[PDB]
């Protein structure tokens, strides 16, 4: 399974503002780094593969498609549980030859 934190109240609700980029903790979606580009924090989405070992990309990477080969999946806000990707997978033209 996977840690649930309870809860059971919705407050200090943020808000869309702008947000200076530093680097440092400013939001609790430190969860884990990107394994390719080792973005850290990782403000994009969270993806990991599960069928590697302590692997681990970043929406960014993630639009590359490129580990995307393997079974993926990405988190969601607080209170949420991992999610499985869709099969979405364009690149069928390989130009491997032609
Ligand atoms: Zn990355
Ligand atoms: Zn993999």
């Amino acid at each position: 399974g996977s840690s649930g934190s309870s809860g059971l109240e919705e407050f200090k609700n943020s808000s869309k503002l702008v947000a200076a980029a530093e680097k440092e903790r400013l939001d609790k979606h430190l969860g884990i780094p990107c394994n390719n580009c080792k973005q850290f924090p990782i403000e994009g989405k969270c993806y990991k593969c599960t069928e590697c070992i302590e692997y681990h990309l970043c929406q960014e990477c993630f639009d590359s498609y490129c580990h995307l080969s393997h079974t993926f999946t990405f988190r969601e806000k607080r209170n949420q549980k991992w999610r499985s990707l869709e099969k979405r997978a364009d690149e069928v033209s390989g130009p491997s030859s032609g």
